[PDB]
């Protein structure tokens, strides 16, 4: 999404 944009924080695994 946005730190998860790059998994971990926001997206992707998360977003």
């Amino acid at each position: 999404c946005f730190r998860a944009r790059g998994y971990g924080f926001r997206g992707p695994g998360l977003c």
